[PDB]
């Protein structure tokens, strides 16, 4: 790889791993459209397995970017509309608070305070129905943003209903396969287990546990190579041959709501480029990222802006991931690690690297 990329990447990531005590990590930098890979440490400490370009990491919430794009693809296919009422898909949601809550609200965390996490006791489809029927909104629809798995997770489940496919099958057929993400999974097959890194929480090896709407909200696992391809696809959706997918990616980067200097897309989050590093760095901290904030509707939504810093943080109990890219510069980065370390450190490192290369 060009020495400039090698140097900034190593000079930034090496101290990060030491400071955060990250067991293993993989990084891909997309520069002028080409990917460059880097790896460090262990995927499995006990078994001495190193992290390689084929190592699978839990993406955690970066999965929401796939859900957003799959949802966009469904819109493009004319299967659903963001303006559709939630009840059009789940007529069983008869509780009055659902009146006026649309797929857009679910996808963008603006339904009125749907909770960050789906309760552990909620497992089955009837459990899920009961949970949403009982939920009491804190605010009217479209007034406040509260990042939530229960919100975009429900969006994902409903978005794939007309297709007649399960969420996994729709994702495989409509997103993974067309983009050649042949080592990206919602469920890791036994044959691939040898490449599945262990996550580390308080020193113990862990993998994500089954949960309601896990697939839709935080259940994708992937390699640094497939994630680099994911960044390339979102950087240049026009290079994609499948029409509805190309459109779907575009729709997920449209700006639907604004809060502070951040715009909410479908899964992805965006800021105008150039960005103020302190804004995205401090903004990534959960103290802000998970906070309830009033939002301004962007009427109508702004189509994907090429001069944007598009990104998403993701975590599971044992993993910490981050993806960020700037369409206008054909520049991007993916950072996958098997430790859930502070978001601010992830974004600061990504900024140092991309700022140096821009
Ligand atoms: B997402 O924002 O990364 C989301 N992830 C998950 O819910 C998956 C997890 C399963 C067990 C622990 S996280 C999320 C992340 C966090 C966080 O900052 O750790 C909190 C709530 C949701």
């Amino acid at each position: 790889a060009p020495q400039q990329i090698n140097d900034i990447v190593h000079r930034t990531i090496t101290p990060l791993i030491e400071q955060q005590k990250i067991p293993g990590m993989a990084v891909a930098v997309i520069y002028q459209g080409k990917p460059y890979y880097f790896t460090w440490g262990y995927a499995d400490i006990a078994k001495k397995q190193p992290v390689t370009q084929q190592t699978l990491f839990e993406l955690g919430s970066v999965s929401k970017t796939f859900t957003g794009v799959l949802g966009g693809d469904a819109i493009a296919r004319g299967e659903i509309k963001l303006s559709d009422p939630t009840t059009k898909y789940w007529p069983e949601l008869t509780a009055k608070q659902w009146n006026g809550i649309t797929l857009l609200h679910l996808a963008t965390y603006t339904a009125g305070g749907l909770p960050l996490q789906v309760p552990d006791e909620v497992k089955s489809s009837s459990d899920l129905l009961r949970f949403y029927q009982n939920w009491q909104p804190a605010w009217a629809p479209g007034t406040q943003r509260l990042y939530a798995n229960s919100s975009i997770g429900l969006f994902g489940a409903l978005a794939v209903k007309p297709s007649g496919l399960s969420f996994e099958q729709a994702m495989q057929t409509r997103v993974f396969q067309p983009l050649k993400l042949n080592h990206t999974w919602i469920n890791v097959p036994p044959a691939e287990e040898k490449n599945y890194a262990w996550g580390y929480r308080e020193g113990k090896a862990v993998h994500v546990s089954p949960g309601a709407l896990d697939a839709e909200a935080y259940g994708v696992k992937s390699t640094i190579e497939d994630m680099a391809r994911w960044v390339q696809s979102n950087l240049k959706p026009l290079d994609i041959n499948e029409k509805t997918l190309q459109q779907g990616i575009q729709l997920a980067q449209s700006r639907y709501w604004q809060t502070g200097d951040m715009y909410q897309g479908l899964g992805w989050e965006m800021l105008d480029w150039p960005v103020n590093p302190d804004s995205i760095i401090n903004g990534s901290d959960n103290k802000i990222a998970l906070a309830a904030r009033p939002v301004k509707a962007i009427t109508p939504p702004t189509p994907a802006v090429r001069a944007s810093w598009v990104h998403k943080t993701g975590a599971t109990g044992g993993f910490g991931s981050y993806v960020a890219f700037i369409p206008e510069k054909e520049l991007g980065i993916v950072m996958l690690a098997n430790k859930n370390y502070p978001n601010p450190a992830r974004v600061d490192a990504a900024w140092q690297i991309l700022n140096a290369l821009q």
